[PDB]
């Protein structure tokens, strides 16, 4: 498949230049697989997710998204119109309150619910995570994200909005998970995005356009703006069978766009989310 005059971030991970404003994708696009959103949200009744997304878990007086945050997420992982896999099954998992803030214990209780419910859905092309949030460093935060990679779900977060090493956060200081930085549409990395040797991939961050709440659409950018373009991309690969939960950040980084991205420091992987698909 094909869709033109897609946003920049779409198109280039189907693109091995930037530049380019068409998405090209097998047409499976995520079919069988499932993503949860770990945010703040998600608006299920907009259009854009052909009722293919619905709230499963909420730790507050409601699971509507007051925020537009995990909508906005959401609608990259897998709508129609600006979701890398627009096949899939979106899940969501509100443990951020309409401020987009939330406790660690939330947080840490919204990642044990996952890797169980995933036993309650059908999924027979895999389970991915999708952690646009994060705080400072926490081992209990980091240790819950590795008990969702060790369960079966491939677990990808944010780096961070720091412009900063990547060590000092959680749960993005996590190893086993698949941590994503941000970058721009001229290949270079977003001034907020994280960095360190614990990055492990890096994704469409600056200028993100996707869903929003109320029926509408935004533009924004941070690095929880690159993770659902990954958290996808793996659905879109595992439907495939290209690789696994366990070995899809691997996959991911061993398929990517090696050595584009400027502004890269010294010791940071030169990593671009690539699909690698050839129509």
């Amino acid at each position: 498949a094909a869709q033109t005059n897609a946003p920049w971030g779409l198109a280039r991970i189907s693109s091995t230049s930037p530049g380019t404003s068409t998405y090209y994708y097998d047409e499976s696009a995520g079919q069988g697989s499932c993503v949860y959103v770990i945010d703040t949200g998600i608006e299920a009744s907009h259009p854009e997710f052909e009722g293919r997304a619905q709230m499963v878990k909420t730790y507050y007086y409601s699971s509507r998204d007051g925020n537009g945050h995990g909508t906005h997420c959401a609608g990259t992982v897998g709508s129609r119109t600006y979701g890398v896999a627009k096949k899939t099954q979106l899940f969501g998992v509100k443990v951020l309150d309409d401020n987009g803030s939330g406790q660690y214990s939330t947080i840490i209780a919204g990642m044990d619910f996952v890797a169980s419910d995933k036993n309650n859905r059908n999924c027979p092309k895999g389970v991915v995570a999708s952690l646009s949030l994060g705080g400072g460093y926490s081992s209990s935060v980091n240790s819950a994200a590795a008990r969702l990679q060790s369960s079966g779900v491939m677990v990808a977060v944010a780096a961070g909005n720091n412009n900063a090493d990547a060590r000092n956060y959680s749960p993005a200081s996590e190893p086993s998970v698949c941590t994503v930085g941000a970058s721009d549409r001229y290949d270079r990395r977003s001034s907020f995005s994280n960095y360190g040797s614990v990055l492990d991939i890096f994704g469409p961050g600056t200028s993100i356009l996707s869903t929003w709440i109320g029926g509408s659409t935004r533009s924004i950018s941070g690095t929880s703006m690159a993770t659902p373009h990954v958290a996808g991309l793996a659905a879109y690969l595992m439907t495939l069978g290209k690789t696994t939960a366990a070995s899809a950040c691997r996959y991911i980084a061993d398929t990517a766009n090696k050595g584009d991205l400027s502004n890269i420091p010294f010791g940071t992987v030169n990593l671009l989310a690539y699909n690698n698909y050839q129509a």
